[PDB]
C-alpha cells in the first residue's frame, strides 16, 4: 500500500507515534517519506546480507526474521513480511521499541540526514488531525 501523506500521519497518530519518546508526528511522517516513500512493500538489501522492511525500513540484522539473515536477532518478534503489510501496526509497534533503545530516531538514517533538524511539523500540515 501506497499511503498519501495524511493519511499516514493519521495512521501513526492513531498508533501512538505523535509524541513517542519525544517525536513528534511529523518527525515519523518525514522518516517514511524518505526511507520508504510512504510505501509499505519497501524492501531493500544491506552490504551485509540483512534487508530492510515496510514503511520505515526496519532491519533483518536485529528486529525481525526473513530466514536469511544468519546471526541475526527478531527483537519485534515478527516475520519480516508483516512489515509489508497495508496494516502498519507490526512496524509502528516494532519502531517504538527501536526509538525505545538508546539512539532514538537516529537509528533511521534517513531521519538523521534528511528529517533531524529540520522544520518536520511541515510534514503534518494542511492534515485533519
Ligand atoms: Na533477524
Ligand atoms: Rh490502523
Amino acid at each position: 500500500k501506497v499511503f498519501g501523506r495524511c493519511e499516514l500521519a493519521a495512521a501513526m497518530k492513531r498508533h501512538g507515534l505523535d509524541n513517542y519518546r519525544g517525536y513528534s508526528l511529523g518527525n515519523w511522517v518525514c522518516a517514511a517519506k524518505f526511507e520508504s516513500n510512504f510505501n509499505t512493500q519497501a524492501t531493500n538489501r544491506n552490504t551485509d546480507g540483512s534487508t530492510d522492511y515496510g514503511i520505515l525500513q526496519i532491519n533483518s540484522r536485529w528486529w525481525c526474521n526473513d530466514g536469511r539473515t544468519p546471526g541475526s536477532r527478531n527483537l519485534c518478534n515478527i516475520p519480516c513480511s508483516a512489515l509489508l503489510s497495508s496494516d502498519i501496526t507490526a512496524s509502528v509497534n516494532c519502531a517504538k521499541k527501536i526509538v525505545s533503545d538508546g539512539n532514538g530516531m537516529n537509528a533511521w538514517v534517513a531521519w538523521r540526514n534528511r528529517c533531524k533538524g529540520t522544520d518536520v511539523q511541515a510534514w503534518i500540515r494542511g492534515c485533519r488531525l
